[PDB]
């Protein structure tokens, strides 16, 4: 009967993360998670306006703005659905033992085809971050660096078509895999590096501006997530 009201993002909702957390939380705590999944800006606006108790999003840029502006507090990452580098089976041997930075340097050196989302995407700005960390620059103008301007799944097909590489979240690759049953066009070629980790952030609505937000409920949920049992539990999804 007790509940906690959450504004989240349509892409976050689609990962199923929340559908995993909610039953587990109800079991430990007796509280029902209730969420609405909208646009990023609107998810934050819902917290800004005192419509929810907590906010759950996937965009570190604005998350930080948000905290700054005074809208959210207790920013708390939940790691999930890590990014991986994929390409045809040829490539796996190529990078064995390597960090992402070492592999990307190699990609540049040998000029292997790399396909970027090249759209307004969470995956795209992440992938840009990875090149920046690896080379100190985004190879935007290199002949081998192609910007598709397409959804994740379309840019995987382009990478496959041009016998090159791309960066995708694990969830989509799983979907891609269920499509091409049998013998794989595409295969995980690099994973695990810390810079490839994926985080979704929970923030509590600031009680100082939202007198009637259930900040208690918010802090309880956040503490639960942050707790070792759930830290260890989450890592094992």
């Amino acid at each position: 009967a007790a509940e906690l009201r959450m504004a989240t993002t349509t892409s976050t909702d689609n990962t199923g993360l929340l559908d995993v957390l909610a039953p587990a939380y109800k079991k430990d705590t007796g509280v029902d998670l209730k969420w609405v999944a909208v646009g990023t800006g609107n998810a934050l606006k819902l917290g800004e306006n005192c419509d929810v108790d907590v906010v759950f999003v996937h965009a570190p840029k604005v998350e930080l703005e948000y905290v700054e502006k005074g809208f959210g507090i207790d920013r708390t990452p939940v790691m999930y659905n890590d990014f991986v580098i994929i390409g045809n089976p040829s490539f796996k041997q190529k990078f064995t033992g390597m960090s992402v930075a070492e592999a990307f340097k190699l990609i540049e050196k040998e000029q292997v085809k790399f396909v970027s989302r090249g759209d307004k995407s969470g995956t795209h700005s992440k992938e840009r971050e990875v090149w920046k960390e690896a080379l100190g620059k985004i190879p935007e103008k290199e002949s081998w660096y192609i910007e598709a301007g397409q959804g994740m799944l379309a840019t995987i097909n382009i990478a496959e078509e041009q016998k090159g590489l791309t960066l995708t979240d694990r969830g989509t690759f799983i979907k891609y895999e269920s499509n091409h049953k049998g013998k794989p066009p595409m295969v995980i070629v690099l994973e695990g590096d810390n810079t490839l980790k994926n985080f979704y952030s929970i923030m509590a609505v600031n009680p100082k501006r939202c007198e009637k937000a259930d900040y208690k409920g918010a802090k309880q949920f956040i503490d639960w997530i942050v707790s070792e049992k759930m830290q260890a539990e989450i890592a094992n999804f």
